[PDB]
């Protein structure tokens, strides 16, 4: 698979919905909604209309990064682009391509690694939406993307990631030679560094290295602060083969305190090298 | 609207002075220092004299960031290049382009978005100097850079926006089409994340991609620490229009306690569509 | 003076855990030797590295690396049962490659950059207690043709000291107008910091140094950089400059008022570096 070319209009319900333990989710559908929300992927050019309804007690909103919108889709207080409790409203995101200007520069796509999140409770910034968990990712595709067997979302919020209790994960599955898309956004009051055993990356928009002359460092390590969003694909297991592959913020204490997963990377038959569960407990 | 080749010498009288309230900034003519201090804009292979004169009662100086200068115009208490009270002195910035070394490597050139602070106020490395105002930006163009409407100049410090009272901005003016360039410094003790609503650039020296081969990640919001720089050129409005769009600190904490402006973008007859002055 | 060149060779290495004095750990190449940082390992892409480990000390050791590759037997994690008993012994291996055309057309990465080895197991899970004792040192994997340096440098930023070294102790390094030297970065411990040079400066991506005129990196001084990170430059001593004493230290305002300073000591052919008192530093 390659992303193809964009241009198509989309439409969606999302919903933002209370939760067990006092959180807030969005989801695709009434009753559904998740911490991260729903991953939303365009293709560069494509326009998507978000038919948004708030279900909760208090005023929500939806607020986008890196994708244009109008200033009536700007998900503020502000600019009044609120949702009242009960009320609905359609939010539009458009993307574009790149291309030449006729002063001769270049203007960039909307190609990236993005995300969306509250901006109206608790604070006029959001500060209480996205502690509940009312934030989720959105990827625009350039035409010729290579594309991913699966996309796993990684959202240091706060000393949290994902919203979950310390030490529990999440963790995520692939074998041996999947290509895996990871979207990683961060969230909150704290600076992160995110790390990934076994595994490295381009920091660039794809994480992957255009060729042979494409200068961008090659890491594992990335220092990353509330609102960052990147991504990168990586071969699951690539010279290194199968294992429990942690990935951490490197913040010594947080590590520590639980901000780490597992990357539990599978041999074909499914099977982990010197996985026990329990001695990484 | 395009950057010449540089190589002027070029002089300016720069003055550090007292400010109401504790605060202290640099003036291009007395009495008229500003915080954040004058925006210095040279084209790469230029040098600048500036011929400094420390108005205060205590020692300042003025150390400048990705410029070219002899340790003799450091800036710094350390190498006795600071300027005592009452004080002159003349501190020379250089600049060069790029091209290859003798040893055939690429020389870096020194086009970039920098900037100039003080360095022994309060401390040895400026603290209370920094702290005060006593910072500015500088430009640095190469020949061929594209040249902006406007240029406007973000310096998050500790927790303030160019020193300003919590809550009160600064907005910056456009017009749709407009090319418009933010420098942003930060300065402290504090990390920040930069966010621009409906507008996004690449993180590279311009904040433009050079063309389809480059592969700089574009993005809307960008991490800084103490003394980062850097800038960018967007058009206003460009597939979004007019309206008040929010800039701001991302860490949550620092939004809400005021670290927030607005770029007010407006249609050629000059209304910003929702904005409630 | 030169070029890296191509990789492929097996090498062996013995390294130590070693107590030094004031309570910290370092790692050395021989008994006796140990260093905070720990010794600069350096190799070309391609070039695999068998690490014949001893930990003499009476607390349990690991070594884990960043960026290269190994199987999850070196993963150097007590999660993964890769750490080595007190007085205990181990071989850790680690593998490089170079980049390369995958058969499904996209641009594999090689291992090539700035890269560092640390404790995992002291003190905390995460190795917080022999990372803060000082067991950390850098590795370097050059690409064939990569510009070799007169001199390599290894800055470790760990919690508010450089190295380990008391407030205000440098460390110092010296140079000679015109010496290319090459500095390698470090961030452990807590704190987010800013490195910042005086008088220098290099292009943030995988070298340090511009490609050449069609490379975008953006070419900085001041860089701010977390747990973890590892960067790394090439600069021309005092070039465009002169000599001097040329400070370098991290620019969170506290963070160098309190210590976090060294210097670049940049001479003259002659030796000499005009004006510089230490006694006003
Ligand atoms: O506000 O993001
Ligand atoms: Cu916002
Ligand atoms: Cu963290
Ligand atoms: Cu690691
Ligand atoms: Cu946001
Ligand atoms: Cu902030
Ligand atoms: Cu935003
Ligand atoms: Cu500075
Ligand atoms: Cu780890
Ligand atoms: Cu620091
Ligand atoms: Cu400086
Ligand atoms: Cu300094
Ligand atoms: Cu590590």
């Amino acid at each position: 698979g390659a992303a193809p070319a964009g241009g198509e209009v989309r439409r969606v319900t999302m919903y933002a919905e209370r939760l067990a333990g006092g959180q807030m989710g969005y989801g695709l559908e009434k009753g559904k909604a998740s911490i991260p929300g729903p991953l939303i992927e365009l293709n560069e050019g494509d326009t998507l209309h978000v038919e948004f309804e708030n279900t909760m007690d208090v005023p929500v909103s939806l607020h986008v990064h890196g994708l244009d919108y109008e200033i009536s889709s700007d998900g503020t207080k502000q600019n009044k682009s609120h949702v009242e409790p009960g009320g609905t409203r359609t939010y539009t995101w458009r993307t574009h391509e790149p291309g030449r200007r006729a002063d001769g520069t270049w203007r960039a796509g909307s190609a990236g690694y993005w995300h969306y999140h509250d901006h109206v409770v608790g604070t006029e910034f959001g500060t209480g939406g996205i502690r509940n968990g009312l934030y989720g990712p959105v990827i625009v595709r350039r035409k010729g993307d290579v594309l991913p067997d699966a996309t796993h979302t990684i959202v240091f919020n706060d000393m949290t990631i994902n919203n979950r209790p310390a030490h529990t994960g999440p963790n995520f599955e692939a074998t041996v030679g999947d290509r895996v898309e990871i979207v990683m956004i961060t969230h909150g009051e704290y600076y992160h560094t995110f790390h990934m055993h076994g595994h490295r990356w381009a920091d660039n928009r794809t994480g992957m290295l255009t060729g042979p002359d494409d200068p961008s460092q090659v890491i594992d390590n990335k220092i990353c602060g509330p609102a960052d969003s990147f991504g990168f694909q990586i071969i699951a297991g690539e010279g290194v083969g199968a294992g429990a592959w942690m990935y951490h913020c490197h913040v010594q204490s947080h590590s520590d305190m639980g901000m780490v997963g597992l990357f539990l990377v599978k041999k074909p038959d499914g099977t982990i090298p010197g996985y026990d569960p329990q001695e990484h407990a």
